[PDB]
C-alpha cells in the first residue's frame, strides 16, 4: 500500500510538470497532420482547434511521450511523411491511441487518488487491494512500453536513405513491424481501466 503511495507522488507530479509546459503554437509538426486527420467530438472540430478540449487531448498525446520534445519532433517528421499517403493514414490512427492510453492513465490515477481513502481501511479486502496495484502498474507500464515503443520506432524509421524517402515502405515498416504492438497495447489499456473502474465500485 505504500508502493501505491510512492507510484501516486511519483507520477502525479511527472504530470505537474508536464503541464506547466507551453505548446509551441506549431504542434510539433503535427497541426496538419495528426491533428487535422483527426476529429474530437463531444460537438465536432479538428484536433487542432481552440477548442479546449483538444488542446487537453494534445497535450495527453505529448504527455504519452513524457513531453520529450525531440521524440515529437522526430514522430512528426515521420508523421508527416506518412500523411502525403492515405494507404498510410491508419498507421497515423494507430500512432495517437498514445493519447487513449495516457487518458486512462490520468484517470485510473484521478479515481486511485479518490478512492486511496477507501482501500486504505484495513477492512478492504486484501485479495483486492492486490488486483487493483497489479493493473495500476501495468497502466503504468504499458506507458512505458508505448514510449518505448514510439522511439523504437523513430530509430528504425531513419535507419536508412531508403526509410526516410519512400512512404509506401515507410508504412510498411511500421505496418510490419510495430502497429499490432500499438493496437494490443491501445487495447490493454481499455480493459485494464474497465476491469480497474468496476473494481472501485
Amino acid at each position: 500500500i505504500d508502493k501505491l503511495f510512492e507510484i501516486l507522488a511519483r507520477e502525479m507530479t511527472i504530470i505537474k510538470k508536464e503541464k506547466l509546459q507551453t505548446e509551441i503554437p506549431s504542434q510539433f509538426g503535427l497541426k496538419n497532420s495528426m491533428f487535422e486527420l483527426l476529429n474530437v467530438y463531444k460537438l465536432q472540430e479538428k484536433m487542432n482547434s481552440s477548442l479546449a478540449e483538444s488542446q487537453k487531448m494534445r497535450r495527453q498525446f505529448y504527455s504519452s511521450l513524457s513531453y520529450n520534445t525531440t521524440d515529437i519532433f522526430n514522430l512528426a517528421e515521420i508523421v508527416n511523411k506518412l500523411y502525403k499517403d492515405p494507404k498510410a493514414h491508419d498507421t497515423i490512427k494507430k500512432i495517437s491511441g498514445g493519447i487513449r492510453i495516457q487518458q486512462g492513465f490520468e484517470v485510473a490515477l484521478e479515481d486511485l487518488a479518490i478512492n486511496m481513502d477507501k482501500l486504505k481501511a484495513n477492512d478492504f479486502n486484501k485479495n483486492t487491494l492486490e488486483e487493483i496495484y497489479n493493473l495500476i502498474v501495468d497502466l503504468t507500464l504499458i506507458k512505458k512500453e508505448w514510449l518505448s515503443t514510439i522511439e523504437t520506432l523513430i530509430k528504425s524509421s531513419n535507419a536508412t536513405l531508403e526509410l526516410q524517402y519512400n512512404t509506401e515502405k515507410l508504412n510498411d515498416h511500421i505496418e510490419q513491424t510495430y502497429k499490432d504492438t500499438m493496437i494490443s497495447l491501445c487495447l490493454k489499456s481499455e480493459q485494464t481501466l474497465l476491469h480497474l473502474d468496476t473494481l472501485f465500485k
